């Protein structure tokens, strides 16, 4: 089980990745600009240039590694990246609101949920987990499943220039496995196991019973050392080099670095606890002086169970996608109701030793910096512009009905929406996974196409122009843009990897930085103003997450039968944005989009 039999990540022909490039760019900037890249391109892809020589290198490399994008990948989207892990990098799923009466009901979930961790863990350190597999038309194929082992055993260390994923040293023999409990910003350990023996779901009540107990005491409440995990990764590496220089530090970090999970009993929150209000408090916690300290952005999964029923996960990007981390989280929610009735179962024981709080050496230099986070976390919290939408007047089953594909439909629309409101289309991201191959992670496909432009300019440009019969045609041809697009992706045979690929080889050969990768016109075809994915589930939760530039957006759907949840997020600081208004564009687009298809 090493994956040595899946396919290898496929190199696409030079020329091909130079065309898509060059067709998928004109209509996004301006004429002159494109002229320039033009002859760039020509220049790099000419007989015996720049381009060919580093694709003989990407040849060489893709026989020397399992997957040749992995490294360059890893680095390009997350470890390099220096924003706060908070809304900018680290997405969360939101669970339906829980009914908890009191205290005893809130942990009894908690106790619950660890249980079903525990479990889930136990399928997966054996082996137990069955593989996922992809339909086909003719066949399907295993899929590959790397991420799902990286759930429990992964860490995000900070570094001045780029970070570092750490992969749990389990080279030590059997010993105390543990969560790391966060209350009232205090942080706990929990043994999950004693002697030969797991603990039972009464028992972890119990524990948990005395952690909230002793976090309650103001008499001993130590600093909100959380908060450092909020700011910029180099703010954080410089902070956490400071802690580093004291042993009792040095010992607490090392064991919330070795934990299963975090789980999060947050405090009551106040207002109506709505979808938008409930994922706010997954995303940044509300600031300092509500949740934002009680967490540990550096740790892989965060569930959060708050006394008032605000219950989810926040989740560190790097090792995983959102698909593996919705499949793992439906087998837990489904096995809280099992089955168972018976008786118880639981076992418881025995008595069972306490559960221990970690310490902390607090010195000038980290007051300092708990002070400068705490600005900065609630600099996010107030520049968060997000809303989560229900467009309930139809879903799948309409659009299968019509014969398009629900991913594509729904990307067209977000390019009509756009459009509508700015008259211009952008470069666009959207998630698009290759784990038929070794190793694979995602690459992306490009909705804002030139056949899309000409669906957006006809049905927004016209005004009665032209016949229902034209703009019907027109949505056909960009269809089957997107869908073709989307073949091209997940097959790895899309261009962002392969582009990245070359630049990177070409920084690590290269005196100086190629014409090539220089060019604006590389540089905008980078800044996704609209980044999207489509996070599926067959139950009450939804995945959400922020912009990934500051004057963009980010659009997390989910498409049911008969609806479809729409996450959407942007920067208040950006004047040009705004989510309630483009939610409502893609409302609009929607409905405009089923009035055509009803004009057949
Ligand atoms: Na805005």
């Amino acid at each position: 089980w090493e994956e040595l039999d899946l396919p290898k990540l496929p190199v696409p022909p030079l020329q091909q990745t130079l065309a898509t490039y060059l067709q998928c760019m004109q209509h996004l900037v301006p004429e002159e600009q494109f002229r320039k890249s033009q002859a760039i391109v020509k220049r790099f892809g000419a007989p015996g240039g720049l381009g060919e020589t580093l694709q003989e290198k990407l040849l060489e490399r893709q026989e020397k590694t399992a997957n040749w994008v992995s490294e360059y990948w890893l680095n390009d989207m997350y470890l390099n990246n220096r924003l706060a892990l908070p809304v900018n990098s680290s997405p969360a799923v939101i669970f339906a609101r829980q009914h908890f009466q009191d205290t005893n009901d809130q942990l009894r979930f908690a106790a619950c949920l660890i249980s079903g961790v525990l479990s889930y863990k136990t399928l997966l350190d054996s082996h137990s987990l069955p593989t996922d597999w992809a339909k086909g038309q003719l066949s399907g194929q295993p899929l590959c499943m790397k991420q799902y082992y990286r759930l429990f055993s992964s860490y995000r260390l900070p570094g001045h220039t780029q970070d570092t994923l750490v992969a749990q040293k389990s080279s030590i023999m059997p010993e105390p496995e543990h969560v790391i409990v966060a209350c009232c910003n205090q942080f706990f350990v929990l043994d999950v196991v004693i002697n030969f023996r797991r603990l039972s779901e009464g028992d972890l009540f119990t524990q948990l019973r005395k952690i909230v107990k002793m976090a309650s005491n103001e008499d001993e409440r130590l600093p909100p050392i959380g908060l450092l995990t909020s700011d910029g990764r180099s703010e954080w590496a410089k902070a956490r080099t400071v802690l580093l220089k004291d042993s009792t530090n040095r010992d607490s970090l090392d064991m919330i670095e070795r934990c299963i999970c975090l789980v999060c009993l947050d405090g009551p929150g106040t207002g109506e606890l709505s979808d938008t209000h409930r994922a706010l408090q997954l995303l940044h916690g509300g600031g300092c002086s509500l949740n934002g300290a009680n967490r540990w952005y550096d740790k892989s999964l965060q569930f959060v169970v708050g006394r008032d029923g605000t219950c989810g996960v926040v989740c560190e990007h790097s090792p995983f996608d959102g698909i593996v981390l919705v499949q793992c989280t439906e087998h837990l929610l489904k096995h809280m109701m099992t089955s168972n009735k018976k008786l118880v179962r639981a076992d418881s024981v025995s008595e069972l030793p306490a559960p221990r709080r970690l310490r902390w050496k607090c010195s000038p230099e980290t007051q300092g910096h708990l002070a400068s986070s705490a600005e900065k976390l609630q600099r996010i919290v107030k520049n968060l512009d997000f809303i989560v939408y229900k467009f309930d007047n139809y879903g799948k089953t309409f659009i299968k009905k019509q014969k398009y594909s629900p991913d594509g439909f729904i990307q067209v629309a977000l390019q009509l929406a756009y459009y509508r409101l700015y008259q211009r289309l952008v470069p666009t991201y959207e998630s698009a996974s290759i784990r038929r191959f070794q190793e694979g992670r995602v690459d992306n496909i490009r909705s804002a196409t030139p056949e899309a432009l000409a669906f957006v300019q006809a049905m927004t440009d016209h005004k009665a122009a032209m016949p229902a019969s034209e703009k019907l045609q027109l949505l056909q041809t960009a269809m089957q843009a997107q869908t073709e697009y989307t073949v091209m992706a997940i097959t790895g045979m899309a261009i962002d990897n392969h582009l990245l690929a070359l630049r990177e080889l070409a920084r690590d050969l290269c005196k100086e930085p190629p014409e090539m990768f220089m060019d604006e016109t590389y540089l905008m075809s980078n800044r996704f103003v609209l980044s999207t994915s489509q996070v599926p589930t067959t139950m009450e939760m939804f995945c959400c997450y922020g912009p990934v530039v500051p004057n963009g957006y980010g659009a997390c759907y989910n498409p049911q039968p008969e609806a479809i949840t729409f996450c959407i997020s942007s920067f208040h600081s950006c004047k040009e944005t705004s989510s309630v208004e483009f939610a409502e564009a893609v409302g609009a687009s929607l409905v405009d989009m089923r009035d055509l298809c009803s004009s057949r």
